[PDB]
């Protein structure tokens, strides 16, 4: 068993969970009117997961969720990307603009109180944290340092409130390099066995009182109510594991519809267009460098969300994914025939036909979204000021748009060449004339292909070139301006997927009230207290133990990874693979102290039965005695049909292994001043 | 576990270490040569395959891929006993194959002393006479006086220091019993060839026929089963880690006494260039063949073939910079330095020398030798392009001899370019990729006059590519029969395509001729060396390299640690099968009726304990490119499985035995007997196989 719980849900899991071996209390997990792990579990940067394991306020997280501050800490003249940084003070500590770190005061059940300011309007105002949120003032003194966060819980059956302490001033403490942050970053990418020291330092600071406050000599090192001690003892196949986290979003309640929309349309078209665009971009950058220095971010986060895509494909054709949720509503539906209550078909019925009326719609919407929107460059041109049509303000407005579709990393070069081509081609083929934007379909009209119009275009527009722009701001026409081939493209797909969404949106709100019904039936069969809710960015708990899985016969994947693994990786010829030299020479004298295991094997990581998904990223991994042993940072391709359904026998969350971590501070950076402030065991 | 692929008489030596790995057998169980053993059971199957006789009426198991041949010649569309399988009811229905041999070891000989004096006879000696197989077992007659249906085989062993004889019984009746369909016999092909895990049923059975008397006979109507003097005994009761395997089997060939500077000729040259071209080769093919499927029709199968060797060598150098495996021979290759050294006998120190000064004598004449036949020869379809003889050139003038040399260029222009050999692919990517390498590592002094000249005279290889199929006839098929109406008896000489094959073709056989005197050095100075190897260690303690001649290995059966948190376990069952099924791959068709099986869970007495269907296993036994079809025994003798490959981690194990990652890859023969029952339905072959069976 699984699943994503609600810290009031503590209660009825603890039975289970000391049946794993957990030597705890439910109130040492969650305690309403007292100090509890909650008060140790913060937000990172919105989308992540961080952990306080200090006196001092000191922050544990992910490498790749810190990487935006280390990369403007960056430079040039100290590479921080590509060394690491380490403070051997707090004065050393670099402090982080725009930075917010969340901790949990208080949760609160407010179903009732929002229920009744519900009657009054789209039939999306209470699925919104637009507007759930906005009655919390009403409710409860109602802005100091705080912020009250109020979500939709079980499709819109529940509504809880969460009383939020907010920091401003974290300060980067400490991060390892790139090599050891983000190892096999581009061939492990969601995938078990895994060798990544993906960490990064911070600490949060609050003035004398202790409160949360903004960058300033008054800060000191927040005193937390609670924290989680580092554990470096070590962990064996089987160990009890806890995992607390915001994790993003879950599709739990998916009807076999809805699962066919998820497969045939979200996924499908998703790993069909990408694939397109990874195979001619990988193509161009192995024959110019220049092309690889730039497009390997948009090449990575592309291949990051494609391998996603097909383990969700592969959950459906060799898991029984959709099969799974089947039964689960015929169950449901044999529920409420036995009890008697209508409520529950009509909800199915309703939900079906919702998915079955935006069919097509979406259908091009993905389309136009990854084919063209995301793939397709010329999408980003710069339109026509709207005066054209002193004089008039907006020839100074368009080099303005030059300087920015043409600001900086676009190349003229490979869209021409394959890139667009390729893309249109296909999207030519799967949406018919009488659909796709008029200015595409017009110029498939006129030159017979989706290849000779992207060739018209970069022959007959003025942004094809740099050079060719500005001879053309020499005298500048208004008329050109106006039927300009790439100025139309941008436009046009623009105005069409604007269009798109607006048609499409009719079926938000008969969906999104079908669906709590739907989910009030399940609730009401299962139970509140034995059915956790979807994932939506709030702090859940999930615990499981340290084990590995049988990906196919005759293959067994072990629940610990070590230093071994990195060395049987290294390839210098290779950004990803690149091992270094202080690694492998600390793995060649065997100095990994008594960070080892127990058989004298360097651990880096593990992983574990437990729930987990989205931005689970940076969550802490406590064990048994409720002491810190790892921290997490992915999942196995095979456990991303997660987020539907559990999987028990393949899915595995990915964590660091917290001895690893300790290592690289002191064995390999000399950082000691943070070991002994992070207490190990 | 440990390593040695042993020969028959070494049994002596071995058996009490066997023992204490499980085995309940004797030496003479195993090796009898003075009267019946298991080695009366080992055949030679076609020369290069091993095969088992498991009856009294000469049934015999082989590979599915040793007596592919045979099938293939049976087939029909409707008889296509390749597609469907084969299986006969009945003695009468099984299907005849003329010319196929088998071979029975009958007795073993050491006929040292009388090779080496014969050796030493021989006046104007070419210094490859005593490790030539042809020559060597030409001296057996006037060492047997009377030589039927025998042949005698005389091989060098350990570099030429001993000689054994094979006395053998050759039989011409071999006929085809049954086989399994190619959804079975070769169930990942491509993708899981040289790797375990493996799922594939890789077996056909044939049958020795003999005369009434029961001698090996020539085909003929009136024949007889052969009754063995033993034959094996079918196990089926299962397999567990740690039960231990016996394997007798006619090993191909091992490098098992190579110096460090051998094993470097071996990385850098042998398997290295083949890497790095054919990699060349199936990137710019793959790319072809998935951007217009009317391209694998015949582009898939020339593919499978190159990335076969491709995978091997790849094999082979992963042993190289992982397994230390250039460390280990050199530490080897040093303790018997220093152990001549401490006796006082200086011949060794003397023939490292040797060996070292052959090897790189003919480094350079080694590399233009692997890149010509890589990079062009396998590589370049237009090597094979057709070139006008003698009539064309010196009796045009004669018109009859005209008539037939142009006739003959259409024999030779159809053999080649045929049947998508696309030109297209070939001007367009192929060529240009293969020969712009080629001609960037071999000097251009160095290459061939045609694209020496070719190069320097159009710049690029690419520009001389580009002309070839612009003014040779043979560039479409076309302009080709266009030209038979106006034969230009000058044009057919010149032509560029014609004189770019006849190039390559006399660079490839004058380079042979100048590392062919480099052959005899070696092998007297491996020979020297071998000698003190041998000396030191004791020949009853040291196997010889595999030399197509019966060896025995044993060990146990279990898995192994590939990499860092993976292990494979020492089994595979059905579903492992049913997890690789993939309807539009052909390697991973999965038959209706097999699935079916699946299904429903009919499994017999063939299944594990554990519910599962067993296919194949893995063994830490020592086999090489030879043992196809071996037998695998029990620790009784007793047959449970089939021997039919090995994985790619133990490639490097031709050099040096790799314990924790060479694996022989094997037919579980539950799954053979669940084919045959519940798949076939020949229950006559289950009468006749009587396995053994739980209660
Ligand atoms: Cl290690
Ligand atoms: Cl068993
Ligand atoms: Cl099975």
């Amino acid at each position: 068993d699984g699943g994503m719980w609600l810290m009031q849900q503590i209660n009825g899991q603890v039975a289970r969970m000391k049946s794993l071996g957990m030597q705890l209390e439910a109130a040492d997990i969650y305690n309403p009117n007292g100090s509890s792990l909650k008060d140790a579990v913060v937000m990172f940067d919105g989308g992540c997961t961080g952990v306080l394991v200090s006196n001092q306020g000191l922050l544990l997280t992910n490498h790749h969720c810190g990487y935006d501050q280390i990369q403007k800490h960056s430079s040039v003249q100290h590479n921080y990307l590509k060394d690491g940084f380490w403070s051997y003070s707090l004065a050393e500590e670099l402090v982080n603009p725009g930075l917010e770190v969340e901790i949990v005061d208080e949760i609160t059940d407010v179903t009732a109180a929002v229920k009744k300011e519900l009657e009054r309007p789209s039939g999306l105002e209470f699925l919104s944290p637009r507007y759930l949120s906005s009655l919390a003032p009403e409710i409860v003194a109602s802005r100091p340092g705080y912020r009250y966060e109020i979500k939709a819980f079980y499709g819109g059956n529940r509504y809880y409130m969460f009383t939020k302490k907010v920091f401003r001033d974290v300060r980067l403490v400490a991060a390892p390099p790139s090599s050891i942050g983000k190892f096999g970053s581009d061939t492990d990418n969601w995938a078990w066995p895994r060798h990544t020291g993906d960490f990064s330092i911070f600490r949060l600071y609050a003035d004398k009182n202790g409160n949360p406050a903004e960058y300033s000599k008054d800060n000191v090192p927040y005193r937390p109510k609670r924290w989680v001690k580092v554990n470096a003892q070590g962990v064996k196949e089987g160990d009890f594991a806890l995992i607390m986290g915001y994790p993003g979003t879950t599709y739990k309640f998916f009807t076999a519809d809805e699962v066919t929309e998820w497969s045939e349309i979200d996924n499908n078209i998703r790993i069909e267009m990408r694939g397109i665009l990874q195979d001619v971009m990988l193509r161009e950058m192995l024959a110019d460098p220049k092309i690889n220095i730039m497009y390997a971010a948009k090449y990575a986060s592309s291949q990051n969300g494609y391998k996603r895509a097909q383990g969700a494909n592969w959950a459906i054709r060799r898991r029984s994914l959709r099969e799974i949720k089947l039964a689960q509503q015929q169950e449901v539906l044999a529920w409420a025939k036995q009890k008697g209550i209508a409520t529950t078909e009509e909800a199915v019925r309703a939900i079906s036909k919702a998915i079955e009326g935006r069919q097509d719609l979406r259908m091009r919407q993905r389309y136009l979204l990854e084919g063209i929107l995301m793939g397709i460059e010329m999408s980003n041109a710069p339109a026509a000021d709207s005066d054209i049509a002193r004089r008039e303000a907006g020839l100074q407005s368009i080099r303005k748009q030059f300087e920015a579709f043409f600001n900086k990393d676009y190349s003229p070069e490979v869209e021409k060449d394959q890139l667009a081509i390729a893309l249109l081609t296909r999207y030519a083929e799967r949406i018919p004339a009488e659909k796709q934007p008029i200015s595409i379909r017009e110029g498939i009209a006129e030159y017979g292909s989706a290849k000779a119009y992207v060739e018209m275009i970069f022959d007959k527009s003025i942004y094809a070139s740099r050079e060719r722009f500005e001879e053309f701001m020499k005298n500048p026409d208004r008329d050109r301006l106006l039927r300009d081939p790439m100025s139309r493209f941008a436009a046009s797909v623009a105005y069409e997927h604007q269009k798109l969404a607006k048609e499409v949106a009719a079926f938000d709100a008969p969906l999104a009230a079908a669906q709590r019904s739907y989910v009030a039936s399940v609730l009401d069969m299962k139970g509140q207290p034995n059915l956790a809710p979807d994932a939506n960015l709030t702090l859940r708990f999930t615990y499981g133990e340290i084990k590995g899985y049988q990906p196919r016969d005759v293959v067994t994947y072990g629940a610990k990874s070590t230093l071994e693994g990195v060395m049987e990786k290294e390839d210098p010829n290779n950004w990803e693979y690149v091992v270094d030299p202080k690694l492998k020479a600390l793995y060649e004298a065997k100095n990994y102290g008594r960070y080892a295991n127990s058989d004298g094997s360097m651990p880096v990581n593990f992983c574990a039965t437990t729930h987990t998904t989205g931005g689970n990223a940076g969550s802490p991994v406590m064990n048994a005695r409720g002491e810190l042993i790892g921290l997490n940072f992915d999942r196995n391709w095979e456990g991303v049909g997660g987020d539907i359904e559990y999987l028990p026998n393949y899915q595995r969350s990915i964590i660091l292994d917290i001895r690893y971590l300790l290592f690289i501070i002191d064995k390999f950076a000399g950082c000691q001043r943070l070991i002994d402030e992070i207490q190990p065991q």
